[PDB]
């Protein structure tokens, strides 16, 4: 019973119905103002913004800010994430990660190729395919230049055409025909590029902006080597994604795109050969920084869903997994089922944390996990207060800590300059599991400490 | 320029003007319902409750629930704390702890004795002084009996009459004439009681309920041995507190009280000799449990103010100190001034954390501090999200941790059964200080990453 | 200027000249007595033993116990190791590991094939090739059966015949024609065996006993994948090793052997097809246990030499490396040169320990290192007392510890049952490096604290 | 059945009978040579030295070097300690500490005052009482001046004359009439001196050299406040010590002394008022530095005996305690009895280490213990090799460590400059206890792994 939104226009019409998108008709400068407007929106939990008029390009190309920021919908802060993933506006943190992890146990669904798509209604080729026709937002004061890709998907195939990877990575503008980005060897973009460099040939690419809202979530997901994002998207929604042939390169791109940038990566510079776009195009942006933005609501969230799927595939009794937004995607919380001891009869609390550390260490997400807290499932790790309370009251100030040293996230802040320079530092697994305890010995709150007739009577007097 | 509220009636009239107190006219049972109503209020950030009609005693004695819970006043969650301490309704976490710590550098102000007070308008003596005339609330399902004192102040003097201690401690009802409580040797009540036991004489006492709202905050404050709470209250408000002579014991009690219970502690049982009360008495309660209640807003908060004063008296450059409510008064956050290196030229980051640990370890609050995080003052430790972000991004997963073993808080949850039974366990000091860094290299947010004209322009478009 | 001993007879004639081998003419039972005689010898630093008469087989096959135990030679406890490696009887711990590590920088020297060898003077084929003709020592009370290989070398080749591995592993007797051993996947024997199992063919093998004394040291050495022990032995001694063709299998074996057991490993059982031996054969044994035996003098020592070579190949300024015998080959000591800061200008003490941990973690010896201590080279890590003094006085009781979790040595004792069962546990790197300090501020001894004329004068009065 | 040696002449006659003292008749310079001769002796395990002829004072006053260094007596390295404490020349480490700890459970024995003593055969008063008559040894190149007291005992009484403390502390010569030393407030000399400073009066003192050999051991012992060393010595030997009245001060001094220096400590300088000595006086020295000297054989050893007595007084099942000489008196080893679980039924291994840490932390020796290792009593902590093997194989590389921060030993080397400057740093308790295990699963050696008839048979063949 999924409610898949098929393009960005549908996504925006749903947000508009819930009063969660605002149109700005006054001119906004892509030089710092658009980025500042996005930050204000994330930090104040404002509606997503449609910037209808940008200095330099006017009303030609709109900008969507905070596409998956925290929502204004009352009682539903995850509504943009939930709607993007075809779920109810009020889907909980656990329902979201559980729906993604459930799709990892399903067979991939091959996409379908359509003859035409709105993303090719306007086609710019040759000298007309120039990025100077579109906004070039300078998102933060100290950036090296305009970041053209922050929320769009980069599409590349291996030379044999047997495998296609979709990924979100930052791409900076050099000039009207050229862009650049960093190609990390631990990422699938970098791995695929090394195959094109070995054959001494430019790698064809496509960057798509403003696709259906579910695509950037799966493009940020650290799926295993050899699992295509498009097949996973298909298994997740229970139907094939519709793709259209790119105009100047042998690649298939989402037919739901607002804009398609096509070209080749030279031996690392992206060279633009064609730009295609649908009428009145919308270019979404994501302005990374402190909590809470799409680094947290999309990347950290889909990473938690992948961790949940990997831990369950190792037969661990994991109720849920979550990357708390307030910890800026530095932490993973792993919650065990109440009956984990019945399910894993041979391990102590320390033993199951050792096992979790061993399983996570064998995966491609292990370097991101600066800290993993292992807790009981009477804690909602998406509830900031309950999570902080559980860590303070259940994790020993000294013991129950398992430290591993190895590869680290170079963007994580909790490392010394020497650890960053070596790319070698500590990652911890912290044990916050309790011994077997009665509910009333580990809780003291309205829901957990009073009989149902007493709570009912209080609710009738006060609610 | 203090705005001291002189009794509970004034406090309640101020909360009523800000729509932060609600009257419940339907009957409420002191058997679990009153406690459940208090928990619902804390956990939902509801108005303080005036329970006007209690099963068993009717409308005789009202109950005030959540006297200093988080406020409903828009943008002012600490308003009940701020008003209780004579400050503006919108006083910040830092203004509150700074006002308390500033009073620790001032000379005590002796109280004044008045001939009469509303708290003695009604006097019950002999067989009439029976607690069965007042509500006996069973605050939580598993409690040993009714907790008569949770927010009132216990008053005792040393045998020589040279020193008087005011403290909040829990007192349980045994029957109509007798109550009990635990007398901890590390607390001033217990220390004073041991002096009365050495002379083989019953210790006279008084318990006051519903005094002016500033008294329970100073009665929860862990002031040094030999500093009277009444003298500190006087220095804090800049004027003498008015006291009245108790009717059957040689003690002075706050003239602002709603109820006064007088008696002697026998060799530990409290025996009631007299009960005095003002017309239409109000008996406030505090229902301890998970965050956020007065364990956090009063006890942890005044403990943070005492830590701030002790650290500043040791000439440490401490900007602020705070006990985060979400960590259930298990954690202390110490924020250093931006120029701490200029103020302490001979210490590294590790060195200043060593010094903080050494100073705190010599004080009477050291056993409460399961964790102390040392951070820079660009972090507001009362902001849940910014605090969690600073810890995740600035505290190493492995290093910068100073562990001390010793006396522990027996109520803290993060200890093993063996550590609790021995009263011996770990307490940590964690270093989250940064090396010297430019604002734009340690922050990425609206306020810190954009020029003032860009922010102004965004505020005019969106706010 | 090597002094290579070409067979076991030469090795024994050299030990006899230094009164470091004793002949036992009384009968000794291979059932526990031979093993007990070996343990007494290791633990009392006795001469190596030649057991001339064994219960069951008489004077047919002699047994050599403690072949490389600590020596009785005055002032030369490492003499058996030094002589085995072609060095002077008085070669120091550092000269030994440095000579082995220097050979890792040299090109391999291919062996030479000889037409005949003393190891084939007697040939047993078919039903005559029966292990019941030779001693079957039960080395420890609780062993599963007789350990036939403890100091001999197992020789196997890959199916293509392109690579030959020589290794010491324990082999237990089942009966007269069959033996067994554990084939670990991290070891080259196990890796080569998996290639024979994939082709569905029995793996040919040879076990050689009593070769020239340098071979078991290189057969215990954890050389990288693809480096043949025979080529390394050749580079080490500066000349080709002489090999002879095995009688029933297509393998080349050391011509210096006392006994050659040939056969095939079935899908894990070793099946004996031929036994060849020189007149009056000697079967050496190694009886593993507490310090000090060949587990320590050979395996831990050659592992320290390989660590020294790997650290120097990563351009680290390592003066020496050593596995202290008293720590039962659980610890590695890494000593940095006095001018390491001049050689590595960009790292602090913590930084260089991080780098050492990172380099060691990428090697095949990392799981053996339960602890690595990083020290200055004013400490001789082969001097028990000076080493214990340096650790106690230079390693912080709390900080300077880098913990990594991963694969562990299943035979190491410092792990819990859960860590052993998972094969996952902690390994530490401890920083004992000093800040820049004058000799007289870090030492207080005869050699370091008195002027040369004062020491000379004292030596003339006392020595 | 004690064999108490009543003076230094008897001690030296016993060492001479065991060929453990050597006379040097050639002249030796007290400027560095005597100290260098002492260091050579400790480090080479040489006989104690009698320096019969010193440059500057000739044959007047002899010097005894290495009075309690490791002995040359075959198989009896602790013989100087054992003889000093009235025990058999072959008394083990455990017999020594057990004999000292047993005396802590006995009532003190008051001394007896004798009318005359050999230490007053020669009396120097007034201007004749000049230290320039005796050697002034410069013990190490960088010392501030000559150390006149290194092995003698400082005697002081409280102003009321109710308590007398005997202690070894270093005393440096200023000139012929004046000396100086540091008066630490945690030591009994410093505490007693503060009482004399409060009354504004010079503290009378006496320094005795060359007393009976048991006195410097008890003078180095950190006995509790209010326990006199003389009473303990009396309880230890089972008889009263004989004291003689000092000539110019109201103090009692050992009648067995070689030299007595009397005077007053001025407001810290020692001023000499009288020197008394027996014919042909001997002035013993102790030259502190690296292991092994009297810092280790006396101070660390008697500290281990006091720890054993304190742990047993807290009803802990401690088999033995020892301060390993190789760890330079930085470490304490605590060995529990094999049946400790039967004796302490309610604690886990971690629990008993917590308890040991808690008990030790309440004592006056806690700051000296940089590390405490808790082990089973199948380990002899005085056996260097077995101790290193037990720590390497039984202490986890990561867990089982209890860190406490507090007062530290300013002379300990394992602290940073900031920890030393603050006098605040880490002290650890490490858990090396095993779970219940069969002897053959935790040992592998001659004594533990072979049946008694097999060992007997091997001993008859080899010993
Ligand atoms: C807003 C946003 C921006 C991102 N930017 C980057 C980036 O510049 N580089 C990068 O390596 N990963 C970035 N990621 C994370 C990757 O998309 C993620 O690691 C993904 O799994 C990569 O695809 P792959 O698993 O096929 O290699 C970003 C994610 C989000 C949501
Ligand atoms: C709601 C509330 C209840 C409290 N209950 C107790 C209690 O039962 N026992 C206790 O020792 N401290 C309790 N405290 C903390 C003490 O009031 C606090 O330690 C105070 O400083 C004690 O007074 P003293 O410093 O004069 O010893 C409570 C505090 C609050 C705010
Ligand atoms: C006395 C002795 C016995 C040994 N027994 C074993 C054994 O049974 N199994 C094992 O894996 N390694 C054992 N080793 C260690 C291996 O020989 C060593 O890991 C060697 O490097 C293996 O050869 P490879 O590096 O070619 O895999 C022993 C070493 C010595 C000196
Ligand atoms: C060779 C030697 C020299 C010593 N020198 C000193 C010293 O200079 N200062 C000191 O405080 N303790 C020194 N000690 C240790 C003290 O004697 C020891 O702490 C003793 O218990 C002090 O006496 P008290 O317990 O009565 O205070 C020395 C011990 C020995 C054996
Ligand atoms: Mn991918
Ligand atoms: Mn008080
Ligand atoms: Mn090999
Ligand atoms: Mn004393």
């Amino acid at each position: 019973s999924m409610k898949r939104l098929k393009d960005l226009r549908e996504y925006l019409a749903v947000l508009e119905a819930h009063q969660d998108v605002r149109e700005i008709d006054e001119p906004v400068d892509p030089h710092l103002e658009a980025g500042a407007a996005a930050r204000w929106t994330y930090e104040n939990r404002g509606p997503a913004l449609m910037l209808n008029d940008l200095t330099g390009t006017g009303r030609f190309c709109r900008i969507l800010a905070a596409p998956a920021g925290l929502s204004t919908i009352p009682g539903s802060p995850l509504a943009r994430v939930a709607l993007s993933l075809g779920l109810d506006v009020s889907a909980t943190a656990h329902e979201i990660v559980d729906s993604l992890a459930a799709a990892r146990t399903r067979e991939p669904v091959a996409p379908v190729v359509v003859d035409s798509a709105p993303c090719q209604d306007n086609v710019l080729l040759g000298d007309d395919a120039n990025l100077d026709r579109f906004p070039a937002p300078l998102l933060h004061e100290g950036d090296g230049g305009p970041y053209l890709n922050t929320w769009g998907t980069i599409i590349v195939s291996t030379p044999d055409g047997s495998f296609t990877n979709w990924a979100i990575a930052r791409v900076m503008k050099i000039d009207g025909k050229r862009m650049t980005g960093t190609f990390i060897p631990t990422q699938h973009l970098g791995q695929i590029r090394k195959l094109w460099d070995n054959l001494g040939q430019p790698m064809p690419f496509a960057i798509v902006q403003g696709t259906e809202p579910g695509i950037p979530f799966v493009a940020s997901m650290p799926l295993p080597d050899g699992i295509e994002e498009v097949g996973f998207l298909g298994a997740y929604f229970g139907e094939p994604l519709e793709l259209v042939r790119a105009k100047t390169v042998d690649l298939l791109v989402p037919a739901s795109a607002e804009i398609v940038i096509e070209g080749h990566v030279m031996p690392p510079e992206y060279v633009v050969d064609a730009i295609t776009y649908r009428d009145d195009p919308i270019w979404p942006i994501s302005v990374a920084g402190e909590p809470v933005d799409e680094t947290h609501t999309a990347w950290g969230l889909v990473t938690a869903a992948e961790a949940l799927a990997l831990l369950r595939a190792a037969k661990l009794p994991v109720a849920t997994a979550w990357m708390p937004f307030e910890a800026a995607a530095h932490w993973l919380i792993v919650c065990l089922t109440e009956d984990w001891r019945e399910r894993m009869p041979g391990l102590s609390r320390d033993g199951i944390c050792l096992r979790i550390s061993q399983v996570l260490a064998a995966t491609r997400i292990e370097a991101m996990m600066t800290r993993v807290f292992v807790l009981d499932d009477d804690v909602d790790p998406s509830d900031q207060t309950e999570l902080a309370w559980a860590i303070a009251t259940r994790v020993s100030p000294a013991h129950g800590r398992l430290v591993r040293h190895g590869m680290i996230n170079p963007l994580a802040g909790c490392y010394s300059a020497e650890e960053r320079r070596l790319g070698y530092g500590p990652k911890a697994v912290l044990n916050g599991l309790l011994p077997p305890m009665a509910e009333r010995s580990r809780r003291s709150s309205f829901r957990h400490t009073y009989p149902e007739p007493v709570r009912q009577r209080v609710i009738e007097l006060l609610a």
